[PDB]
């Protein structure tokens, strides 16, 4: 994939953004920023720019799911990839994020090659 891309990484958590920040700069994308809700989250991506979302599940004031689902119903924003992240895989949490259309998900805690491997596969299904 393009080295310029455009990394959304939300979370409620410092902790959890800082980790994938590292990892996406490990390998090769340094063009990342971060939302610490679906509200930030929206209002970084109208601004414009983005190219592909990770998003955690459970946050204030818009949690994951309905930040994914608010994406892909957007008339601009409806083919953005978005990448789910849920703490445990409850089939319930993995199905609702395929009904709502995820480009992929990753159960934490995750390997580095884990998610080297999650945003491969979206990449290359993409023909990004
Ligand atoms: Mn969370
Ligand atoms: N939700």
């Amino acid at each position: 994939a393009d080295k310029e891309l455009k990394f959304l990484v939300v979370d409620d958590f410092s902790t959890m953004r800082r980790i994938v920040r590292n990892l996406l700069k490990e390998l090769g994308f340094n063009n990342v920023e971060e939302a610490e809700d679906g509200v930030d989250a929206l209002n970084k991506l109208q601004a414009g720019g983005y190219g592909f979302v990770i998003s955690d599940w459970n946050m204030p004031n818009m949690d994951g799911l309905e930040l994914l689902k608010t994406i892909r119903a957007d008339g601009a924003m409806s083919a953005l990839p978005v990448l789910m992240v849920t703490a445990e895989a409850k089939k319930e949490n993995i199905i609702a994020a395929a009904q709502a259309g995820a480009s992929g998900y990753v159960v934490k805690p995750f390997t580095p090659a884990t998610l080297e491997e999650k945003l491969n596969k979206i990449f290359e299904k993409l023909g990004m």
